[PDB]
């Protein structure tokens, strides 16, 4: 499924991501666009041979199964397809693990280089919240 802007707000708010950690939803939304475009089936490969799943491009590094990441962890106790959903439930949970792991938001690279520290309100303009 591809979002919309005010679409994804909505049901991240709605999930409980509202400055979740501090991260206003502005942060999040801009993090989804530039990570994945707004599709849930986005999917990217790594040098090291882990990939990168759905709206937040979670990685099976370290927090789903995907069965072909030899030596990795699945913290977010999930196969990386149920972050493919067209329903962002799954990928927002594990999202917060993520997000409480230390690093906070700069776990999302696109969020670091295009979203830290930008004006994260435009994102939400215009939404109905
Ligand atoms: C080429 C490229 O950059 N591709 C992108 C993917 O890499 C990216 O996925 C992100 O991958 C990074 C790389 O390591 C990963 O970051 C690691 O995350 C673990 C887990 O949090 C960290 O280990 C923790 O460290 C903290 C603080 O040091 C400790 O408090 C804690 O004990 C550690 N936890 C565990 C479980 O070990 C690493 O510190 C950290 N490594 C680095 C180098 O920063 C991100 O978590 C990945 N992000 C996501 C969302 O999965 C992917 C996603 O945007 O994008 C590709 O393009």
């Amino acid at each position: 499924k591809v979002f919309g802007r005010c679409e994804l707000a909505a049901a991240m708010k709605r999930h409980g991501l509202d400055n979740y950690r501090g991260y206003s939803l502005g942060n999040w939304v801009c993090a989804a666009k530039f990570e994945s475009n707004f599709n849930t089936q986005a999917t990217n490969r790594n040098t090291d041979g882990s990939t990168d799943y759905g709206i937040l491009q979670i990685n099976s590094r370290y927090w789903c199964n995907d069965g072909r990441t030899p030596g990795s962890r699945n913290l977010c106790n999930i196969p990386c397809s149920a972050l493919l959903s067209s329903d962002i439930t799954a990928s927002v949970n594990c999202a917060k693990k993520i997000v409480s792991d230390g690093n906070g938001m700069n776990a999302w690279v696109a969020w670091r280089n295009r979203c830290k520290g930008t004006d994260v309100q435009a994102w939400i303009r215009g939404c109905r919240l």
